DNA sequence: ATGCTCACACT
DNA sequence: AGTGTGAG
């Protein structure tokens, strides 16, 4: 049986990352109760990240920040920069790329989001393993790293909990073997101590972090131990930690899909799946869906780390929510090109940066009562990074869908715009 | 009326 | 090409 202990996966998230920035950025807000807002005019503005000493409060994402102060009144806030009437996350996306370059130094990066990326430490791991001759690992090379299910068998406070587990973990390592699932993910732990290390000392940034053999257990494994700590799921360690762990948890199932599994099948762990076939699996969710979760909840999944530390499109969108949805002609013009003017911005730096050039642009809306995400896609040739261009030919492939029998006002009104730049092309 | 993003699978 | 899902 194939376990799925061939890979050193990690996954690091930056600890409520863009309050990190604005922290770093005024250090009148460190080590406070503070939030990130955009838009402080309605309900004092969204909170879209909130430091540890405001989530002891009550305070969290999607949360309007009047409510947020009646949970936590010296809440300290930073807004967000607004470009165009819109908000503007540059400053973040910059921070972004400051950690990502100095994680590349270290192993293969995935950037999975703004504030997240996967880290493939298969190959850092060998290298650093020929560079041990066979000496032990030290307790002191791993101060931040919890091993999960540890400590067991026959303290009071959370730190000699932590080295207790270290410790046996490490009394028990076979060093001997150079092949030793547990000994690589031991040895990834110790390269992503010193990667956390690294960010910290030339960003200020602290994160956390997940080390385990693929991405859904680093992720998960990241969760366990917050802020500015990290855990070590081994293979060993998932038949117990799956047996109590909601579905919903697990990467990719904490929506639709998740809630199914949960419904058809009557159970609430992950470990439950594992009483079923892999072919009652699929007959359930499909081909694919029933392959994935017959491994998953074993602890075993392939999805690998992709050599990618670019975003593949680039996109620019506002909301127009309530009595705001645009109704005029000249308004759903003006806001084209005002996503057209800040996608043209960043287009042009994405060239001068990464050399490619993107080819086809994306336009989708939202019109008042539709129900999900977006109404409507269509797709144009983006030919020049020319903001007028390219709100002017958003609007032609997107003016058919004004019901209004009049010319200049616009029917039914639209709750969303966006603009996504995408099929780069090496330049 | 938190928002503004970004990746992937189905057809 | 256009839609739906899942996530930060």
């Amino acid at each position: 049986m194939a376990t799925g202990q061939d890979r050193v996966v990690a996954l690091v998230d930056m600890d409520c990352f863009f309050v990190q920035v604005e922290q770093r950025q005024n250090p009148h807000l460190r080590n406070k109760p503070c939030a990130v807002v955009q838009y402080k005019s309605w309900k004092g503005g969204g909170i879209i990240a909130v430091s540890y000493e405001a989530r002891a409060f009550g305070v969290t994402r999607s949360m309007w920040a009047d409510d947020a102060k009646k949970l936590c009144p010296d809440l300290l806030l930073a807004q967000v920069r607004e470009s165009r009437g819109k908000a503007n996350l540059t400053k973040y996306r910059e921070a972004s790329v400051e950690v990502m370059e100095i994680m590349s130094r270290f192993a293969v990066i995935e950037r999975a989001s703004i504030d997240e990326a996967y880290v493939d430490l298969t190959s850092a791991v060998q290298e650093r393993l020929q560079k041990l001759q066979g000496q032990p690992i030290s307790a002191d090379l791993l101060p931040s790293t919890y091993i999960e299910g540890l400590p067991q068998g026959p303290t009071v406070q959370k730190e000699g909990m932590r080295k207790q587990g270290l410790f046996q973990w490490l009394d028990s390592l076979q060093i001997d073997n150079l092949t030793s699932p547990d000994l690589q993910l031991t040895v990834g732990a110790v390269i992503v101590e010193e990667m956390r290390a690294a960010i910290e000392r030339e960003t200020g940034f602290q994160c956390s972090a997940g080390i385990s053999h693929n991405k859904v257990l680093a992720k998960l494994a990241c969760g366990l131990n917050k802020p500015n700590r990290q855990t070590l799921v081994s293979h060993g360690s998932v038949p117990q930690l799956f047996s109590q762990m909601p579905i919903r948890k697990i990467r990719s199932l904490g929506g639709k899909l998740g809630a199914s599994v949960i419904e058809i099948l009557g159970i609430e762990y992950m470990g439950e799946l594992t009483q079923f076939t892999e072919s009652q699996l699929q007959s359930h969710f499909g081909e694919k869906n029933g392959s994935w979760l017959y491994a998953m909840c074993r602890g075993i999944e392939h999805d690998p780390v992709k050599p990618r530390q670019l975003p593949k499109t680039i996109g620019c969108s506002k909301n127009f929510p309530g009595k705001t949805a645009l109704a005029t002609r000249e308004q759903v013009q003006w806001w084209l090109l005002q996503l057209a003017q800040e996608l043209e911005e960043r287009l042009t730096k994405d060239r001068n940066d990464n050399d490619r050039v993107a080819t086809q642009l994306v336009v989708s809306i939202r019109v008042q009562g539709d129900k999900r995400l977006s109404s409507l896609r269509r797709c144009c040739a983006l030919t020049r990074y020319d903001a007028h261009k390219m709100s002017h030919d958003a609007f032609t492939v997107i003016k058919n869908c004004n019901t209004s029998g009049i010319q200049t006002e616009w029917s039914p009104p639209l709750t969303m715009l966006f603009l996504c730049a995408t099929k780069f092309s090496a330049s």
